[PDB]
């Protein structure tokens, strides 16, 4: 039942129940002359709800509030952008106009600034060096050390053993990379390492964009990040 690129139209936003209190949301946009879906993650925080990163773009954030007040009835109060490119920041300014309190690390503000994107209000701390991690209402966030890109984090919710891997974990049917522009590619293999040795009860694991799957997703997206090191 899973959504795919082809089953959403560019500005829907459609939700998908993962666990109890854990849904990803699922929307398209346009890029470099393709379509492609991107994800998100919602997760319960007693009567309230944390939203991890924006639907890329305002509208595609706009329509992702108001599916979540039809579907779910829960009022968003914090978001999380898990690093500063546009399918995770693109739409801040919607959620905040809508009163969400919307949150990144220094070091995605400071990204986001340079590249003149969205910018989160608040800062989250004791994310600086690879393998911290801290807890943020019902979710763990953790900085694995530059991949996708050098502020890259992913996010761990320790009661439904859901793991969101941002663009920093390939879907499976990705075999070859994605954006590398911002990448650490020599990096990369070794912040994977770090997500399989704090996370190795993660049963659910949701990449950036595509379909969720397994912990296998990790060592599949170090295979795809290593062959197109040695292409
Ligand atoms: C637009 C910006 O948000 C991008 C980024 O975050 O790098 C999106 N993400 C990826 C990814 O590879 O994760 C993309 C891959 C298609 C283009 C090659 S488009
Ligand atoms: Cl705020
Ligand atoms: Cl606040
Ligand atoms: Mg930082
Ligand atoms: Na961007
Ligand atoms: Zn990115
Ligand atoms: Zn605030
Ligand atoms: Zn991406």
């Amino acid at each position: 039942e899973y959504p795919t690129v082809s089953e959403i139209p560019v500005g829907e936003v459609r939700l998908y129940q993962i666990a109890d209190g854990v849904w990803s949301h699922i929307a398209t946009q346009s890029f470099d002359g393709a379509v492609y879906p991107s994800n998100g993650l919602i997760v319960r925080d007693g009567d309230e709800l944390l939203l991890i990163d924006t639907a890329w773009g305002a509208k595609n954030t706009a329509a992702l509030l108001a599916e979540i007040e039809k579907q779910i009835g829960l009022p968003v109060t914090r978001a999380v952008s898990t690093h500063f490119h546009d399918d995770r920041v693109g739409g801040v300014d919607v959620l905040r106009a809508a009163g969400v309190a919307t949150y990144a690390s220094p070091s995605t503000r400071r990204l986001a600034e340079v590249e003149g994107n969205e910018i989160p209000t608040h800062s989250l701390e004791g994310l600086s060096s690879s393998g911290d991690a801290v807890r943020f209402g019902p979710v763990e966030l953790f900085y694995p050390g530059a991949a996708h890109s050098t502020d890259n984090l992913v996010v761990y919710v320790p009661s439904a053993s859901v793991l969101y891997g941002g663009c920093a974990i390939y879907e499976l049917s990705r075999t070859s990379a994605g954006n590398v522009a911002d990448a650490d590619l020599a990096e990369w293999p070794t912040s994977i390492e770090r997500i399989q040795q704090h996370y190795p009860e993660a049963q659910f694991v949701i990449p950036g964009h595509g379909l969720p799957g397994g912990l296998d997703l990790l060592k599949h997206t170090t295979n795809v990040v290593k062959a197109h090191t040695n292409r």
